[PDB]
């Protein structure tokens, strides 16, 4: 806990000049159109524009701790709204352009955005989610489950069980959920495109999953304001706000960013909605 390595914190931000940003978001669109299997990896950087500080940003939880200062939350976890980027990822799964979504984020927001849980890996867990120790049944709650570290929340299982319910919030020592990690690992290896959004990729094994796509000729796009552990390995790096990149990308793909009806849980991905015909590339 005190000893835990929190990695490189507070590296300087990179801003791609606009001409270059526009050109890289078009090239990202090109790659989305050519890819059979797209997997998105997300970290704290996709929720900063909803008021949730990241970990290793200029005002990161870890960076501010390092400087003897406090992270600042502009929302509770319960009053946070999925960002343009969250709602862009909902649509890309709905139209068949997102195979799987791997997330380090415990903020609940991919679940609350209406993103289907059967295509989401929550590698570090979810604040709103508690799991029955006996039957492994997961409960998506409307408030944060009060504990962190895989402790008893004090509620019991209601499966037609009285099993101890526990939080899914891994402590520093805790191995990742075998199911989420197994499914994140498979999707990553099979992907011909892995796009990272607002993660520095500093945590093993989460941060290495995108690199798995590079085996057997897959492409890696890293979208981040700061440098990331695996920048060297990226076919494309885009230094800009994830909301600007995803809003420009959607525009290029001819998809609207859908309305957030408020907190809603989808367990299972639906059949793909219709999407625009693909452009002529070569
Ligand atoms: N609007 C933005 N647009 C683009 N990038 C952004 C934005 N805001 C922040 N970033 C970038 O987003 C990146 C976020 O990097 P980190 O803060 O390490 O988040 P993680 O999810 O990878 O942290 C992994 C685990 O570490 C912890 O121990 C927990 O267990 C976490 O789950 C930064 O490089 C920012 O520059
Ligand atoms: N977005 C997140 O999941 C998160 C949670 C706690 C602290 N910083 C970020
Ligand atoms: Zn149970």
């Amino acid at each position: 806990p005190f000893t835990a390595d929190k990695g490189k914190c507070g590296l300087p931000e990179i801003f791609d000049p606009p001409e270059e940003l526009e050109r890289k978001v078009w090239e990202l669109a090109r790659l989305v159109w050519q890819s059979s299997s797209v997997v998105f990896h997300t970290g704290a950087g996709i929720s900063t524009a909803s008021g949730i500080p990241d970990f290793r940003g200029p005002h990161g939880v870890w960076t501010m701790e390092e400087r003897g200062l406090a992270p600042k939350f502009d929302t509770t976890f319960e009053s946070a709204r999925p960002t343009q980027t969250h709602m862009a990822l909902v649509q890309l799964e709905r139209v068949g352009l997102l195979r799987f979504l791997v997330s380090q984020n415990v903020d609940g927001l991919h679940v609350r955005s209406g993103f289907p849980r059967d295509k989401l890996a929550e590698l570090h867990g979810n604040m709103f989610v508690e799991e029955c120790a006996k039957c492994k049944t997961q409960y998506v709650r409307d408030t944060v489950v009060g504990t962190m570290g895989l402790k008893a929340t004090g509620r019991l299982c209601t499966v037609a069980c009285r099993g101890e319910l526990r939080d899914t919030i891994l402590d520093w020592e805790d191995s990742l959920p075998d199911r989420d990690l197994a499914l994140a690992d498979e999707a990553s290896r099979n992907a011909d495109l892995s796009i990272t959004l607002g993660t520095s990729l500093q945590i093993r094994p989460s941060g290495n999953l995108p690199l798995a796509t590079k085996r057997r000729g897959g492409r890696l796009v890293i979208v981040n304001l700061q440098p990331t552990k695996h920048d060297r390995h990226a076919d494309l790096r885009i230094h800009g706000y994830v909301d600007e990149v995803m809003t420009r990308l959607m525009k290029h793909l001819g998809l609207e960013i859908p309305a957030w009806d408020g907190p809603r849980v989808l367990e299972r991905a639906l059949p793909p909605l219709p999407r625009p015909p693909t452009p002529k590339l070569e």
